[PDB]
């Protein structure tokens, strides 16, 4: 029952994927998923959003990944317009404090910051994906473990 995965979402239960708001856990069973760390107010997340969305077009279904918008937006209105020009999951707006516990668990202190996680384990991969997205487009060292090892 996705236990390690559970326990990033102490206050929700299901996750949004567009208008669907019933997405539930199991249904990412066996992949990697990542952590989006973004807002519409942030001129660097407006212009990596779509990079990303290029980078998921590519190898979401190939790799087996999922991404999932973990927002600091301001409000309930610009979460609305600004998930919506995204094709993946989102924890939903209400849940502020669940968006206060995975941006202090993963010491996220800007965005865009993107996150990878085994689904399975619940462990994780990396806290610098962004990086990796822009670095290595075709997904030749994905899902770049540790990539906190550089100089």
């Amino acid at each position: 029952h996705m236990s390690g995965l559970k326990k990033f979402f102490p206050y929700s239960t299901n996750v949004l994927k567009g208008a669907a708001a019933d997405i539930a856990l199991p249904s990412l069973a066996g992949k990697t998923v990542f952590f989006y760390f973004s807002a519409s107010w942030c001129p660097p997340c407006r212009a990596f959003t779509p990079q990303l969305i290029d980078f998921y077009k590519a190898h979401a279904e190939k790799k087996n990944f999922e991404v999932m918008l973990i927002s600091w937006d301001e409000s309930a209105e610009d979460f609305k317009d600004y998930y919506a020009k995204m094709p993946w999951l989102a924890l939903p707006f209400e849940d502020r404090k669940g968006m206060e516990f995975l941006t202090t668990g993963f010491d996220v202190k800007s965005i865009p910051t993107l996150v990878g996680v085994e689904a399975d384990s619940g462990n994780i991969i990396t806290t610098q994906a962004r990086t990796m997205v822009v670095k290595d487009p075709e997904a030749k060292d994905f899902p770049w473990p540790n990539v906190e090892a550089k100089k």
